[PDB]
């Protein structure tokens, strides 16, 4: 029993985190197999961040103004190219670490870990979500760009996103590994605001689930209601719309629990209408959207 | 920028994770050197577990009926002893992914790391404190015993809690790595409740110095307090009593902030006197606890 907010663990991670230098600037990069990924904006100064021409100021740099760092090793640099918003560096050592993997761009509401890193060494690691206007709410200093969101899957690592952006309000942005950014974020130093920050429905139906699961309970009420009629007041709170795609995917935890998932949604309504009158579920004073239903099927049952 | 609940990177605890099975019980292990550490009660059935004997159940165990498997290989037991309520079983192999390590047995109010493992293969990763009542407040389901807590020191994995027994609330309770318990608990299945949770006063102030750092800072006020007047304050409020050496611990985050640590006091007992009034404070709607001044500190400057 318990419900934690958890990140996977890091070890298959950590073996692929490098330091990747350019002139004077130095931030993280992922060694997987003979290629080494990391942001592109590692060629640029931070005046150069104002307007950079990445096309232009690549044609000035050679595989030997790429310092590659793993440990206290150097690896040698054979070919560069630019992909989007990332580099790809060619080494002549395939990475031993390197474990199975794939690269994928995850949809806002998934959640993923992220192993925060300076100088290709990890610091820590926390979970987050991919926030409906295509910010996350990490925890990035200066050195901490090329850090990478990833999911596991009993052995393969998903990768999802690379580090690249903090906003003038302190959230991040980034890339997914084929280093197209996730929203409308370009790797500039420019006026870029995030939209309305809404929050994800579904999680929340799901962190409900776990919650009555773990014992909180006190939120269940004799109510239900209609899909339309919860997004009537999921609209008014600026939460996302609920789907029958949605429904479908809390079918699980609706038969483990036997709580119809619309009854469900007249317990977040209320709670919504109402708030929580100083009560707490799970440890936390308000409604957590950053646990999706597999997150919580995978915590519930112990997936290894 | 960004302040997130962050555990230390798992990888060099994930190689010492083993899968430990006595008769029909299988929990975790932990393998340092060629020495594997698990819970003493992997001799017990659940039936055991109500007024077991130890000393007694073990005279009937041998060597060979303690399986150790590291991923899909075997380790040979060449000799097993009882160190309070852990068991040290001695492999003719010594662990090759063996770090760095201490074990350090942390008082109430320190976080440290957890690596929830099932059959020996990790799951999560997620941060704690050793609650002032000597709990944890985790996620651990069947086959999670044996799980470990650990801080990491640059390279060196300091070992602070083995995982053992669920109270019927749904806390946690387990060991230091010499096998002493923390708190009045015993592996027995009896009736064993919790003292009072009191929140961590230090970690509060810490947070509260992390929130003002990340542009949260609202809940300054023009006040100051006294120790003797503010902790009158936190006694009502079942928050642990703050001390000088408590203040010293948050002179640095007072110096960085420019905010005397009896200023940040008076803020806090407005916060307990007056609640949140519907806001939040780094994305949360009540006053967090596990985050040390050295875990703040950590975080806002960025060690690996
Ligand atoms: C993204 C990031 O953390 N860094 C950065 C800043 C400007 C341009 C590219 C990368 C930091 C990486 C190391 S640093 O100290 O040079 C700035
Ligand atoms: C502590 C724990 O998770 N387990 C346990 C239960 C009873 C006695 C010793 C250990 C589980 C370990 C594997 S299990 O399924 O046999 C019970």
């Amino acid at each position: 029993s318990g419900f934690r907010k958890m990140a996977f663990p890091s070890g298959k991670v950590e073996g692929c985190m490098v330091q990747v230098t350019c002139g004077t600037t130095t931030l993280n990069g992922l060694w997987l197999d003979d290629v080494v990924y990391c942001p592109r904006h590692v060629i640029c100064t931070s005046e150069d961040m104002l307007n950079p021409n990445y096309e232009d100021l690549l044609i000035r740099k050679s595989n030997h103004n790429f310092l590659v760092q793993a440990g206290n090793v150097q690896l040698r640099v054979i070919g560069h190219s630019m992909q989007n918003c990332v580099l790809k560096l060619k080494v002549d050592t395939a990475n031993p670490k390197t474990p199975k993997y794939k690269f994928v761009r995850i949809q806002p509401g998934q959640t993923f870990s992220v192993l925060a890193c300076y100088n290709g060494s990890p610091s820590g690691v926390y979970q987050c979500a991919m926030r409906p206007n295509f910010t996350i709410k990490g925890s990035f200093l200066n050195g901490s760009c090329g850090s990478v969101g990833f999911n596991i899957d009993y052995d393969c690592v998903s990768f999802c996103y690379m580090h690249h952006m903090e906003l003038p309000t302190g959230v991040h942005a980034g890339t997914d590994l084929e280093g197209n950014f996730y929203g409308p974020f370009v790797d500039r130093q420019t006026a870029q605001a995030a939209g309305t920050d809404t929050t994800i429905t579904v999680n929340v139906l799901a962190w409900l689930y776990a919650a009555v699961i773990n014992g909180d309970r006190w939120f269940l009420n004799r109510f239900t209601t209609t899909l339309n009629d919860f997004n009537l007041v999921a609209m008014k709170y600026n939460y996302e719309p609920l789907t029958q795609d949605h429904v479908d995917i809390l079918g699980p935890l609706s038969a483990q629990t036997g709580i119809a998932v619309l009854d469900m949604c007249a317990s977040l309504k209320e709670l919504l209408q109402n708030g929580m009158n100083g009560r707490t579920i799970l440890g936390s004073a308000l409604l957590e959207d950053e646990f999706t239903p597999f997150d919580v099927v995978r915590q519930c049952s112990g997936v290894t």
